[PDB]
């Protein structure tokens, strides 16, 4: 059993680890660099930001990641999502579940006409997760971001309420 | 025995589980969504918003569930009534007895002249437990609100003083 | 022995409870509905203010009620009181002597000239309450207050000091 | 032709005057003390105090009084009623104008469900004023204010919707 | 040539003037009773407010009136309309024009579902003004308002974005 | 004609001039060194302070000085009243105008049960316009204040209300 | 052993106490009304007040009263004192020694010019008191303070730094 | 003779005419709605924000347009670039001449690694003069915008340092 | 005719001048640099500052100079003197009448018990401008000041009131 | 007859010019863009910096330009100096009275043990200027700075007040 | 083992001990009374205050005393200092150790380039230990202090670091 | 197994104690003077400063040491870098570890062009460990700092991205 549930203060903890960890923001484009103390800040003042919808991922027994609809529009009706699994919890299919969940809160509940995301383009496995959920490739965005010391192209890719 | 007390800040405990619940939040048209603190700032905000009246359901053992009388208007004489008991606790007759007293509070208590509130079209189950106790459907407001990825209906309930106590 | 003390934040909790009784409440036109934190907030927004004193009322053992000086007026001389002691330790005399303390604080410390009240026309316990220690009945305000579903008159009853020490 | 219309900050001046009048303020148990810092503060103080209606009579030519609903209570459905017509326009009917477009916003407007007003036992004269109106004296309060170095008795006065 | 174009603080003097009229404000349930300061700090208030659109409606020579798009919702994609045409400048077509852009920009640009509005069962001028473009009675909600000393009726009346343009 | 009215914050530069005269603010031991912005400061600190009445006595055509009741309590119902007429305007009789008509607002209007003032032992012409008006040495403070150098008696002297109006 | 320590937020306590009891207050024209939280809002808003000495009489035990050099005047140099021994610790003579400390205090430290004190004239206990340390009656303030019900006279006593 | 200047608080009334004309806020997708007030206090509130650089677009005789370098990201060195040159002054290659000083404020002064930028996929005439100095598209997203009533599309187009050298 | 005044605001901008004349300042160990707003903000920060007494010096015609009364300690009875009189004005003998004047102002007035002042001991002017109103060296801090590049002596000279006044 | 003045408010009008010039700018490795309410943001921010000195460089007729002891470090006794001559009054030697004066003002005045500045290496002109005045080339930061599309080398020059 | 380190928050109740004893405030001039929150109040305010240096002085196993380097002069180079050891533990030598340490701080590290004090005439005891480390007296002041009710002298006493290093 | 992390608050006592130590400070021209509470107020008060990334050098048990990436300029691309390792954990090569990674964060993920740091001429030690990285000494800036009441010369050294990918 797995679900998806707003992000808590009392969980900026775990969402203090994985902001620390290289490998993890490296293939974001994130810096893996935060105190506590700005974590805690930051989340106080998105606390009643309407562009932001930030989730935690719960396996059948702990919080094992974090899903984000970030750059919410309601005009354009459009959100930018992100995904982060813990790599301890990676092996049982939590990324595709906590996709699903959060393309279908996107769509059904924030009445949204489109979701974007960039991924880098090397972030084959990564890739292939969102092209199964029906995500198709719009643009690739050369040297859009800077990691582990080089420029990384990304593709920006998409999916439209029509489609799904 | 059941009660209606209002809603204190150690409650919102309770009112986050049942404010991040979709199956609750979905039948009022409510966004399943609510950090713990947001729903504390929140409270503080409105703590003397008198257009509002935050009642929590409680039953012989424990908490069960909340009813609201909402937008309060003081010049028209109306508000919007909102009940909310958690479905562990349902079959047990508590909606009903929430309801009532809220209407009872509202016309001997706040000295409203109207009361009323939007219902599902497909929620035939709180539509009868409003006509049950006088609510009479004055509107139907079609693809007045979007959940689970459609458009819904709602209709408009209301009940007048007059109507419930002549 | 009894006393009234002044009222004190830890004390606010009884006070709650009271505030919440729609018995108690209903007789002083109040509303049966506040908070905890309202209630916090209400106390230290008044901390200074001078033209209220509220005491609590104790016994022996534990806190039984509250009474108010409220709308004192150092220009006019008069000021409002108000009293209210727990069904659960009714019976037993704690009004009159509440009664009789709040009157010799507002004429013998806060020099009040006059002090007034209001009372429910059906409330004739309490009005006897305030007539056997002088007060008497200077008006009949009709409809003057909404409780329980209906529009209720209310003496306004009040005893100066010239007749206290009289 | 006669209006009453909101108070506004630029009037304060007249309230000003009117208020650091002495047989003004004394036939209303008021003090003819208030500079005029302490009214702009006090009109910014109570400018979303939705318990009060602080209106001004304003005749063909130029302002001539103030009329004030205060005390709203929207549980008990009652507010006290205060007029007030400067001694040069007394002459001309202003109060009873005044008193009769107050007690229609009142009813009609705010909903209200009695008017009351405390009126000094000698001023023979705004009783007979009120009295005209369907005011009936309800109590007799001795010595309720403190003017002129002596103790006065007030008539509270009322008026019901239903009697309206 | 008619327009409409953003509020701005400079013609809060015209607001004002329309805010306090009896005959405008009731016909739209609205108290005739506002402070220019008070008007000032609600606009400042609501500065940034973007669930509310408030344009002015203008003509070849001077302003005329206001049209605003109020309540505006983002997750049902709806929002109340309310029109106010100057007396001064009515009969000349003013209300129709500055109605059909309200709806144009409201679906256009806003990407909203559905727009809805309240008006007085006895406003039947208003009524066909809005039958006109598009806009059906969706409900009829008995004593909702109180003005002119009586509770009105009012026609929940509403459009949708598939209706306007299919 | 003469009158007395309320001190206003235009006034404050003829107050900032008094308050700068060292003739002036010897007689009553104040120190005379106050800025125009020090005094503004301080009118606007004091401006919801009711224990104060300052007041400007005022001629046929200018401001001519100040009178004050400070200290005002409204428990002892008591206060003390200072005066200072500008030297220019000394000698016609305004002092006495000024402290019979701020006595009168004492006992008429703030409802004071006795006035009380310190003047300088060597006073002569104050302390008689003061007894004139029924003030009586009640003390004698020896040393009380420094002025000049030296270190001043002081009689403290009052009158009752039940002197007043006997 | 005696001591006077300065006044400390930890001893509002007791403070609360002696500022709630009927007969204390009532000597010194006080009124008995205080709630903890409005002392600890005056202890904290005369934290930085330089016109004040509060001090704590302590005996070898525990607290046993308070002594207060208020109203402290640098230009003329003279000060109010105020004694306030619990009726529990009375018959010991603990206010005849804090009055005296009091008093080097004033003298010593502040180098204030002149003391004085306002006491009920039927307080003959605290004016033969004062008279023993050399404090001399100057004035008579009758009616000068409302207690218990009447109005009061008080002697203006006083003591020159000279006479000390 | 052209020249781009920093945005200054007294420019703020010509950007405002440009934010509320609905020809030029269209194409670059955004709603023509901003009061005055707004504007000021944006410039205010983003005074101290070095992700963005505005520019004021000047010719010989007047302000013509406006330029901004906003999304600046220090870390991955790129940022967006946005350009309006008010129709009245169309025609004339201040679009150009705007365009290729920004970049060159870019790449020479922030040292920015890329630029982008998003243009209507049938604004061709943008297009047109985004791929004159070097701007190749990488992206075409679909119905990512929504204005005139209709989903449009939008090409991301972008050009590197790299390629401006050489 | 001569006079000492408060210090105004309206007078910073004499202060000013003199605040940023190198020849002024040296001889007092100051700094001549001071922008007419940081002197603005300074006099508001010590606008309640007891510990301060800034005396403008005038003449007939205009201001000439000023003299301050500084580290007014009220335990110690002691105040420190600085005066300064613009070179404009020199040689007319206008420091030592604002001397002697802040000398009374300080001793009978204040009531300090001693007055001292630091000055280099080149400044043989000064000295003896000091020496003539009874002042007596009672110190010699070595290098005790750095200015014009080098370390500077400074007498530490005083006055007390025995033995100004006996 | 040339003088240097504290910076005023009212001065920041020409300071914004100067501020926005690409030319001036660029050599002092500033950034060419400033509005006049950061500028005026930014003067009332520093205005009790005692880390800064900013002066104004003023001719027989008008201001010519700007003369700045920043980073006055207390401890190490030493501050950078940084001038800007507006080249329209570039032909006259104020550079060189203004460079003067600065130094005399951080030895004399503010007591400093050393002073240093940055030059762009190919800025000959200023190098000369404060070789003349004793600065001596203490060292090379290549690719200190980024300006005109490009990476410059910097000379850290410097003077020792014993040197002075 | 004895050591200087800086002052904490958590230190207070030492200083507040030493704070309100007589016998050593005297000894400084200063006054034996300050509340722990009035000492917690000035240490926040102080946080930044960089003209001040505050050491507590520990040794082998536990506080012994505080030593101040305060009056911290960064123009003319000059500070105070002040030295404060328990009486608990004196005779110990802690004050001569403490007293060296912190001339070294201030010389050496915070490169100042004159250090002073003022001491009792009658302490001849601190006036030794000042005088052992090279402290010169360069002046009297007469009557500078009062206390234990007495016009007290203060020897004015310095060192410069030209003479403790040559 | 050693990491650098990023400092938190929980840190700042290790980091205290640091500050405090003459011997770690001096080598780095600081003064070894810091209270707990200013440090704290100074993490707070750099907590959004994206100028500075502070990090912590922990080794396979405890944290051992900080470095810290400061003055980081995105026009320019450079940054200075600052490493101190207490001496308990010396000799081990904890500096080493803790400078090659600081670099790698600069470079691969600051995106910074170059590094560059200030180390006393006499501290070989320090110097060898970074011309081992590939830092070269680009300048001698002699009585750059004081310490230790000397002024000392510091080499100013640096390194390239460029030098350190090839």
């Amino acid at each position: 059993a797995m679900k998806l549930r707003a992000l808590e203060y009392s969980d900026l903890l775990f969402v203090h680890e994985l902001n620390n960890e290289y490998s993890i923001m490296s293939y974001w484009f994130e810096e893996p660099y935060e105190s506590l103390t700005e974590l805690q800040h930051l989340f106080d003042k998105h606390l009643l930001d309407e562009s932001e919808r930030r989730f935690i991922v719960e396996d059948e027994n702990q919080v094992v990641g974090i899903v984000e609809l970030v750059e919410i529009n309601y005009i354009h009706r459009n959100c930018e999502i992100q995904i982060i699994i813990k790599p301890e919890f990676s092996g049982k299919g939590y990324a595709k579940f906590a996709f699903e969940k959060a393309i279908i809160y996107a769509f059904n509940i924030l009445n949204m006409h489109k979701i974007y995301l960039y991924v880098d383009a090397d972030n084959k496995k990564a890739i292939h997760i969102y092209e199964s959920q029906g995500f198709k490739t719009e643009g690739l965005l050369k040297e859009q971001f800077y990691t582990k010391g080089k420029y990384k192209d990304a593709y920006f890719m998409s999916l439209l309420k029509s489609e799904y």
